[PDB]
């Protein structure tokens, strides 16, 4: 996967047709929101018809190409699949496909909470597995993007997190697996998969409060970030408060390890 | 926390443990070392005709007992009772080793959703659902849990997709929750065993697509016992020397050690 040689500009999304999926608040609105003013044309999802619908409105206000949403739950693959559908029809095509929800979750000890682990897993990996088979297509048809919105709990081992971190871990396997296997059928569709520390979104701070004290990140640059890597075809984003953390997660030789095995084969 | 000494049969002698996917490959070479050890043994797997000459074996090798329960662990209602009916027949237990995989052969991903819902049930969900039901008696115990993961389960190739998402899901969750038993001071020790080619029968029909040299899968299933009974993390096990010391992590590690402080 060859990531584009050059700075990244704010027209690089004008008149590109992007989903964002968990974007009625945190990262995800933000995300709509620098869309909008690049003049994207845009489609957010959420099951929040209400907060679903205030996030369009200033899309719209921010200069967007086209703003519509689409509500429902992530929970049902089958509303998955068809989202896709209705939004790549809403817009006539795809560009980049955002995809950032994730489960409500918690700090919590894992007391034998077996249904929070399989809903972490459909909601959290299997869906992004849905929503991407129904993409490829239209992005195979504009040489599109596909990012995959991760975190340091999908990289490294925290406690208070395990089913969401074996999902995003799950991520990670899954995409990665797949990037290599674009290359070598030569699909030019490219993958981004983005590693984020804390960031000050209402859901996450109402999580560490007092159980945690760490610096977060604005979620307005956050979201930018997640942008610009998913334009220039970046294989992996990092993104955290500290540069201690963003230059130390990333893992040196499994990206030598894995490019030697290729030339071996 | 692991054991500063060297590893010897007799950690196992009398230990009663299960372990799944056992009727062949690397599964069915652990049931027969730790019969080699005298330790207890239930094994299990959905074929009951081979599991059958699987529990035989290990009665001539020296087993103290050797019992299966055949099932498949597509069902997580069998999972949860297959774990209690192992305990109740042995009267405890000191070892889970959790191995078997959904059948798996080398694909490119093609939109083959339900072998990737498949491969998260069976692979990945059903070891959190035996986890969850070993743990009381583990606890008793001061037992340890076993985790068999593979090379593509810590790096990422083609034709795995599926099977990779399951087994980085499985590094997620059980080091995730081996840092919660670290501060809630629950003694039972988990061990992730990172596996590159084992010339099991199975693995010898997916590939052979690509040739490489495979590890004896006699050796590798020790080696899985062995990290088990001196409670390591990890354990690393490909024939090639480059491998089992480029695939580690070192950075990993030092970041989880200096993020908890
Ligand atoms: N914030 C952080 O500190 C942080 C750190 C690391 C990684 N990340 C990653 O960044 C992403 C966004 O995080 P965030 O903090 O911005 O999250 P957030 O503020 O809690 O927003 C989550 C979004 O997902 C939607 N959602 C929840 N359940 C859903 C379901 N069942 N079906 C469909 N949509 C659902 C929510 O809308 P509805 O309630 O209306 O459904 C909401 O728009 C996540 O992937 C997370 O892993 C965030
Ligand atoms: N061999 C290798 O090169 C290699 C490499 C890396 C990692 N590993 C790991 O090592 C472990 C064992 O590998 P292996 O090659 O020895 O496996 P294997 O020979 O293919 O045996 C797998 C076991 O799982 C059982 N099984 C299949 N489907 C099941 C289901 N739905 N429910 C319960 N049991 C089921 C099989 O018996 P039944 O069909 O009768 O149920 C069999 O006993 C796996 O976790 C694998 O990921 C192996
Ligand atoms: C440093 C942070 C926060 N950690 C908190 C932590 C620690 N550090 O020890 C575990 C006590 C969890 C690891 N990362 S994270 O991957 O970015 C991350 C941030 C937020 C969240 C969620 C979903 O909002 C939350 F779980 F909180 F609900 C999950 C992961
Ligand atoms: C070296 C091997 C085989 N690789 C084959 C590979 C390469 N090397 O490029 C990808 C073409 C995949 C990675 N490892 S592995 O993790 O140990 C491993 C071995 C066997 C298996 C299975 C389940 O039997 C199989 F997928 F084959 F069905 C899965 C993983």
């Amino acid at each position: 996967q060859q990531p584009l040689n050059e700075e990244f500009r704010p027209e690089m999304l004008q008149g590109k047709k992007v989903i964002v999926t968990g974007a009625s608040k945190g990262i995800g609105r933000e995300m709509a929101y620098h869309l909008a003013k690049m003049g994207a044309h845009v489609v957010v999802t959420a099951r929040s018809k209400e907060t679903l619908q205030k996030v369009v409105s200033h899309c719209l206000e921010l200069g967007a190409a086209s703003a519509h949403y689409i509500a429902g739950t992530m929970e049902d693959m089958t509303f998955a699949e068809q989202f896709v559908a209705q939004a790549g029809k809403l817009m006539g095509g795809l560009d980049m496909l955002i995809l950032n929800h994730i489960t409500n979750t918690s700090l919590n000890l894992f007391h034998d909470d077996i249904h929070h682990v399989r809903k972490s897993m459909e909601v959290n990996f299997l869906s992004y597995v849905v929503l991407t088979v129904a993409a490829l297509p239209m992005l195979k048809q504009s040489n599109g993007s596909i990012v995959v919105v991760s975190s340091l709990a999908g990289k490294v081992a925290y406690p208070m997190v395990a089913a969401y971190s074996a999902s995003k871990f799950a991520l990670d396997g899954f995409f990665s697996s797949i990037r290599k296997e674009y290359s070598v059928s030569r699909v030019n569709v490219s993958i981004t998969l983005c590693v984020l520390g804390l960031i000050d979104t209402e859901t996450a701070m109402k999580a560490v409060s007092g159980i945690v004290h760490m610096q977060a990140a604005p979620k307005e640059e956050c979201a930018l970030e997640i942008i610009k890597g998913g334009a220039l075809r970046q294989e992996e984003v990092y993104y955290d408060s500290s540069l201690w953390t963003t230059l130390l997660i990333r893992n040196p030789s499994r990206k030598i390890l894995e490019f030697l095995y290729s030339t071996s084969y």
